[PDB]
């Protein structure tokens, strides 16, 4: 009904090994890769990737994430970045097929005992701004990540604050970070200098792990292609980083000066993008699914019990996609946090949403803005039918393909409680 | 709270080991789910009165088993009466309505190669007087199950096959037998003679543990609680068969002379729904789902995925049942395959279903008797009502739980593709 | 199948379809079941022990060595009935019967003699007619006490002070028969060298359809803790009057040993049932079959993963041999052992490769019937000038005795497990021998 | 204390997930390095005294890229080995052998080069221990490789380098018949998409672990430390990870043959190693490659396993085994065990030969034969003993499983012992 053919791609003869050991021996340089790239990839905008024109080519390449560095330069410099980059993304709203949205992340220039004076500055330039993320350096404990939430005004609250652990002290009290954090970045510059560079592998590994099993994003940090600022390509141990990062269970991967000052910032976007591609179909679902399911408490709450419920259904019958109607992005992240196979295409009305759910890996965006229906349950199907449309469109669906759609039963965020079968049309 | 989660061995049940399990069996954990293991009585003169039958439903008699061996056409056709109205005496209350299967149990080939001329007509009486099952016996390969399945003709298309394995070449020859059947029962009397006795137990537990593989019902027979014929209490090997072959994972255990011409039908019926119940709380679920999942193959089937995915559900927020709309009672089947703790309650309008589900471990019919609304959505939603209210009413269900709806797209069997996590109002 | 692909060249595809061996392969215990075949036939001897009731219908010297040919190993005498001139009389026909077979030393088979007392009825402890009965036993050289109704861990006290200072080498296997033992079973196992799971007055005391639930979580305990446990009541009782069992019967029997029962037991099936011998064979023909469908591969991780780490040269170089012996698949694992202990170290991992234990203590070789998988030899000849000569007299003892009862033949693995100076509890060598 | 070290808290957990969450920064590594590193002799690292700063930093091969340079450049590279080495053999419970390396120079566009036959008759010549051969694409260029060592270099261990697809699709064969691989991750990533080559790797790692025979990780583990003192994020993640793969080698190639910090990259990889072992998930690894290993009648191989699990049950300090080729200690190294491999040799080309085994601590017997073998026998555990102790590997009270034969010569070990140290 699928082929041989189809069960030779995507390292399927490895994923569905009895034991981790022989997953290993049947991973096949062959075996090509079908799924969409979902580890999202941050870029640090800079001089040399700052022009609308530059923009435009990295959004191309795959950026979805675009990082300004408050360490470096002015308001009104980083102000033009945010106009740049909005006006780049916006040059393909007419059409579908490339238009793609891309979150805007303010990197904080850190600590001091707490938040410094220039970081509440920073924070509420932010806010102002519309930032959808904040990477929070120097976060030591869990009062660090609640003066930076006191610092995003009365607006900034639906601001994502992603707490950067970059010496011992926040290794230490990460339990605590993470539980008052919406997700973690393992910043390895600077935890490389505050612990010894031999225990920094087991701190990224730990912290993914963790992350991972919390169900918030976690992002791989600093020098993953440092060649690539003067060199076209990477070395063995770069591409053998990023491959890692994603094998470990990064959401997202990050470019610093590869993309702010580097002489290669595009090529750098679409080197991440192929070793991500590449090391995603090596992931053994078998074990990490029945680990995550094993490891994850039982939930009382409709939204939780349908995510685990879809993801099993999308991987017994090889689904195409997970189509989520999501308004916050929740959803969608609690499809994310059991990693299926299956692309997990997030119909949203909320553009900031959008943005934001580039943080959770193999979740992709679709910002819906058509007028709704008189009738709620027919305003659900047109979303719905938007998300195979759009599917169909990208390459993800083919008719004949199945398809789980997850809704709720009643408007508003938080009541998602249907799992449905859907064949692609 | 505290107190649920010592009863119905759900310390044991968490165990990381089944050794583990196995030390925290507590004989003070009171099973409190409802016995999901259906009891197939053999009518006798024992059991032929109505007030007595009336006892036997009360009792937790779910199949009615005709011996076609012994009596005349005229002596059946009562035998049908009397449990028919015995029956109907409680559908005067359809919330509390048990229906009772009736199987018809051939006098077999006997010297023959196939299937005998007396068969050929008591085959045609079952289908006259509209039976549920026929348990076909001494089945030796799949051309003898096709000879009834030609025999029931027509207009027994919808009764099932359930073939007796009584012999040696009936046990080789079972991946066949099973193949063209729709169960198989462990006829331990005769196949205790054809193969060693001490040999039994091995064929017992390989059939059971196909069966369950293939998503298929498996009926446990013959000398369960034997010493029951003439003595009020049984043996302690008795009641340790019983137990162990609902561990091994029958769908149904049957009671042969215990009911047919003992002086105790009535305790028999007790005394087999008392350790049912005691045996199923002692199921180690934890590894009995992981392996049937695991040994189960990809499917594209709507059915089949949205049943792995409600089980699935059902397990994540502990859910007091799963609810199920039916035609064929596939449906229900297919749950009931993954083996769920929660309930299977399947309302369905087809009378012949809802007794031919008995025999699938797990399903508790109830046979929706309303005329249909003239919106769709609308009498959907009245049979997911009155299986609420049928399981508040009995005992299944307490205001606060979690369950698991499971329907379809469009009206007719085979479209079944939705699952809701919801709430009991 | 790589994993066996070289051993199944070897060893043959004939040799890989007796004793359920495609169904111990297995990856899971669904499969396991699947793979259960009725044609596979039992190599290995039968590991489980019989306890058999000593009554009126197997008391005479002939009968009781038509049991002991049909696989009795322990013989029991029930002191809730007869005098003690009456079991003394037992114990002397038993011990007539089983020395009848002395004459061959490398085929001699060693019978237990267990006492099961009468019981504290009323009583609060251990009553009058007990203290008689124990010092009775005492002074007859019994192996074995089942204690009737223990409720805590004072009442195995109070029995091993009532044994003596002259019974201290006698075993006690606590009988759990009501509610109160069921509850403080932790405290009563620790105290106590075995169970045994009373079914009887247990399916009176507590509801009969939860007797399974105790019997199944005593065994595991008991298999967790590596004490002998015992399976009793009714497990063939139709046999009493009629040739053949019912299929309750025959599965209840099967299911005990795989559960993990150490020993199986016969009563009044025995003691007063028509067909005595008839029951013994039956017993033993059930538990060949069902010791083959034990799933090896989970119990031994399973096993490994329970037991705790151990600095004890006894306890490691028993996990070392057991899994040592399921790398080859060897035929056997000899022990020397001088209390047993050894030997229920081994027997505590459950192997499939049978215990042969060598000892010089009469007694011990009687007692090691409770754990199953041992096979006591008893080695009677004179102690050797060298102690590494007198060990290597004993090892070649065990080889010849295993070749000649059908355990070993040439071409086979075999692991010797040994210490390194004599005397009790310096069990520290293992080693890999091939038959010659 | 002892449950706090060595990731200890994190290798009991029931799962992979919980492993990872509980490996902890501020537990310190206990146990002895056990991946070997392999260190290209170069300019950089060409002087008996820096040569001596390589040893003690952590090198156990010293490999000659045959690729470059002259026969009399390496013979002077091998006389500076050799002597830096010996430098140290006045302690012998403290000496530490260095095996020797050649990595011939490679078919280019052609089968076995003409000048791949001189170079390997040099090997021969010179006393080498291991081989590399570059670009093996099938099971005959072994063969070939085999054949011009001769009757001389049959001793030799040979490597295969796979280096491109041919290789990669061929590796069952090639593996069958070599007797290690070598993941050449360099001219790899030229033949294959770079994105690809980390595949390669762990499928190749993966194969090697499961068939028992030394596999070696190899190229720019540490490429930014040839002019900086400090390697990348990216770098210490790679060399960790191949650790974590289940490399028995890892190496370092311009890094100590031209960097500016030779000895420091050595001193690294020490580190990461340690660091990456401790993190070793024993739990799931043991129990994957019990059931993975096929049953064997093969008395070594039995009491290999036998003693890896006594070992594992009492928190065994060390195994220490009684080897004359190596092939006992190889057997215990297959099945990753905790507890370091101590295995006394009379032969010195064993010994130097067993640091393509992960875990296994050679230690070179130079005492003449006692008249009774078992007191021979004795003599060289109570010399193992000894050299753990005074390394730090054993400390009285601990508890060792030693692994020793029925009677002399290679192939008929089959006894495992459980002693208590004094
Ligand atoms: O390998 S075992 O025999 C074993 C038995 C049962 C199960 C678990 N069941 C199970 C698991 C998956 C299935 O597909 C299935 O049909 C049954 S169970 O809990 O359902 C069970 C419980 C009780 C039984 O009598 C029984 O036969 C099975 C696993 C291993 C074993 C292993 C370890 C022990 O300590 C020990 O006493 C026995
Ligand atoms: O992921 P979120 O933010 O909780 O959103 C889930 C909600 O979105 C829906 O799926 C769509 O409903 P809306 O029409 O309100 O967007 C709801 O039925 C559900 O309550
Ligand atoms: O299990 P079956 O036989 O497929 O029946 C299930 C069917 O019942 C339903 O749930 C309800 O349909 P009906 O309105 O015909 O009763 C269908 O949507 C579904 O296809
Ligand atoms: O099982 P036990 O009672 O500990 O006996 C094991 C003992 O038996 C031996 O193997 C042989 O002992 P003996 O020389 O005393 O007969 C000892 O080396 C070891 O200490
Ligand atoms: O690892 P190898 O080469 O098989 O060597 C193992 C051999 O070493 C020993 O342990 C000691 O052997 P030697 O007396 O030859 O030194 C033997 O008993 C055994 O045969
Ligand atoms: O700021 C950072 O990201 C760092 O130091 O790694
Ligand atoms: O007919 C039966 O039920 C049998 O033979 O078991
Ligand atoms: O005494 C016994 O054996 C019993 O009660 O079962
Ligand atoms: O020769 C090598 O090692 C390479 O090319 O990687
Ligand atoms: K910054
Ligand atoms: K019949
Ligand atoms: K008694
Ligand atoms: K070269
Ligand atoms: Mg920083
Ligand atoms: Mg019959
Ligand atoms: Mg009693
Ligand atoms: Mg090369």
């Amino acid at each position: 009904e699928l082929g041989t053919a189809f069960f030779q791609q995507q390292q399927l003869p490895a994923a569905m090994a009895d034991t981790f050991l022989e997953h290993l021996c049947l991973l096949d340089i062959d075996s090509e890769p079908v799924a969409a790239r979902s580890t999202s990839i941050i870029a640090t905008i800079g001089p040399a990737s700052r022009s609308v024109e530059r923009l435009k080519e990295m959004i191309k390449a795959g950026m979805n994430i675009a990082r300004l560095n408050f360490s470096h330069g002015s308001h009104e410099y980083h102000a033009e970045s945010i106009a740049n980059v909005r006006e780049a993304v916006e040059s393909f709203a007419g059409s579908p097929l490339s238009y793609r949205p891309v979150a805007i992340a303010l990197d904080t220039k850190g600590p001091g005992p707490g938040l410094s004076e220039q970081d509440v500055r920073d924070l509420r330039f932010g806010v102002e701004h519309g930032v959808d993320i904040v990477f929070a350096s120097f976060v030591r404990k869990a009062s660090d990540v609640a003066a930076v939430r006191a610092a995003l005004g009365p607006e900034g609250h639906g601001i994502k604050i992603i707490s950067k652990i970059e010496n011992h002290e926040g290794v230490k009290r990460f339990d605590e970070i993470l539980e008052v954090s919406d997700g973690i970045m393992v910043a390895r510059g600077d935890l490389g200098i505050e612990i010894p560079a031999e225990k920094v592998f087991l701190a990224q590994k730990m912290m993914i792990g963790r992350c991972n099993l919390a169900g918030k994003p976690v992002v791989c940090a600093t020098q993953m292609l440092e060649s690539m600022i003067t060199k076209p390509r990477p070395t063995r141990a770069e591409t053998s980083d990023v491959a890692n990062a994603v094998l470990d269970g990064a959401d997202c991967i990050m470019l610093s000066g590869e993309t702010a000052k580097g002489n290669f910032p595009v090529e750098a976007v679409k080197m991440q993008h192929a070793i991500a591609r590449e090391a995603e179909a090596a992931v053994y679902h078998r074990q990490l699914f029945e680990e995550l399911r094993r490891a994850a408490p039982l939930s009382r709450d409709p939204t939780e019990v349908t995510a685990i419920g879809a993801v099993e259904a999308a991987f017994k019958c090889c689904a195409a996609a997970i189509i989520v109607l999501t308004t916050t992005g929740r959803s969608a992240q609690l499809l994310s946090r059991y990693r299926p196979r299956a692309a997990v295409i997030a119909v949203t009305r909320s553009a900031q949403a959008a943005r934001q759910v580039h943080l959770c890996r193999g979740v992709f965006p679709l910002l819906y803005r058509e007028p709704p229906e008189a009738i709620w349950a027919d305003d659900v199907d047109r979303r719905v039918q938007f998300g195979i449309e759009s599917g169909k469109l990208r390459g993800f669906l083919r008719v004949g393909d199945l398809v789980i759609v997850v809704t709720g039963w009643r408007p508003g965020s938080g009541y998602t409680n249907i799992m449905r079968v859907l064949s692609i049309s």
